[PDB]
């Protein structure tokens, strides 16, 4: 047993980065749109590439296509990949992540790579991401916390932009605190530092953001995250 | 100046309070099981956190009121001259419960206590929760589903949780709990130097490892852990002078 042990990240590919962004919603559902969300897709693709990632957004994809996308990006051979990550960045409640037309439960989409059904990333980091809260020139729009942040299984870690009692913000030019902080740190340290501690960076980037001096006083924010790792996670730059 | 590598203030006089509340039968209109094994780890758990400069302090089989007494006690002190904050809970638990003797209680009004406004000698000190508990049902190892909600708690705080949804806790009448036994194991030997999530990871691998594959019908019942950080800053607990 030894306590330093990192995850094998040398593997031919560094994996897949998928990202689901989604600012506007079916009319029925009376949600209001996600401005500022785009650039979290752009701030995310760019630093998640420079880490490795081969990345892939989805903009608004209805139920339908979301389950399509992900359920083969789950069943293709990860073997020759060092992990996987996944980001949500929608309107959420519970356990639902809402796509352009309905509501998905988070589980069936995690667990479409635990281990019995995704052999090729067993023992591997699966990495969620998930900015997500119920919605009501650069303005903050400010939301509460509405997403259970939960963790995933072995191996998983879970991310999440805020935490039950805080308040989650979008300036709709620069885009979400979470998102602006963690690629921020993901652009300085990602590529050494040990990714949980990272993201402990990223708590406190975020907590300190004052929220003195609208009708938005006081409504802090404080991300989380959930993690079922068994071993240290790096993006060292692969050669 | 941002600094990657800030770590929690710990040269404070103390460490701080550990507390411990330890369950191990209860009102018999509950219809929950005896813990069989509990005390083990209380006295495991009190070892290694006296160990690390804790002021420790169980309670066993407290009712809902008793509980709450004794811990609004804990949260009114000051903390000023401690570095952090420790909980324990070792009972039976379902969603965003815990049971004491009697009764459950909402995990969040016991957390709720060390938040901010409730504790200012607290703010900006580690919180650590650490949560062995599920719905139950010669040294014979007893199995159970996970049932707590493994949520985190606030600014700070650090919840800790035996189990994660979809896996099951085990404990051994003798020697404990799976991941009471594997925690204590990595604290008596790591705690003193390793950074505490890192710690935390070690031990979700070594719970993880544990083999499932006695009872023919406990085959299978994997055990992980997880934890839920909000904190802000690496923490250590390197020896006090």
């Amino acid at each position: 047993f030894d306590p330093a042990e990192k995850y094998k990240m040398d593997h031919r590919r560094r994996g897949i980065a998928l990202i689901f962004n989604h600012e506007r919603f079916f009319w029925h559902l009376t949600l209001p749109e996600r401005r500022g969300t785009c650039a979290d897709r752009d701030n995310l693709t760019r630093r998640f590439s420079d880490l490795g990632f081969e990345v892939k957004c989805f903009n608004d994809l209805k139920a339908e296509e979301l389950l399509l996308k992900i359920h083969e990006v789950s069943t293709v051979s990860h073997a020759d990949a060092d992990c996987f990550v996944c980001v949500f960045l929608s309107h959420g409640e519970g356990n639902h992540i809402y796509a352009y037309d309905a509501k998905i439960e988070i589980q069936t989409l995690t667990g479409l790579f635990k281990g019995d059904k995704c052999h090729s990333l067993v023992g591997k980091p699966k990495i969620f991401i998930i900015q997500a809260c119920r919605g009501n020139t650069n303005i903050t729009e400010v939301d509460a916390a509405s997403v259970y942040t939960l963790p995933a299984g072995a191996d998983f870690l879970m991310c999440y932009s805020v935490a039950e009692g805080y308040y989650s913000h979008r300036e709709t030019v620069n885009g979400s605190w979470y998102i602006q902080d963690l690629c921020e740190m993901l652009g300085k340290y990602g590529s050494s530092l040990e990714f949980t501690e990272l993201l402990t960076l990223v708590n406190r980037k975020v907590e300190q953001r004052r929220v003195d001096f609208p009708s938005a006083i006081g409504k802090k924010q404080v991300p989380c995250f959930a993690s079922m790792l068994t071993k240290k996670l790096h993006f060292f730059p692969k050669s």
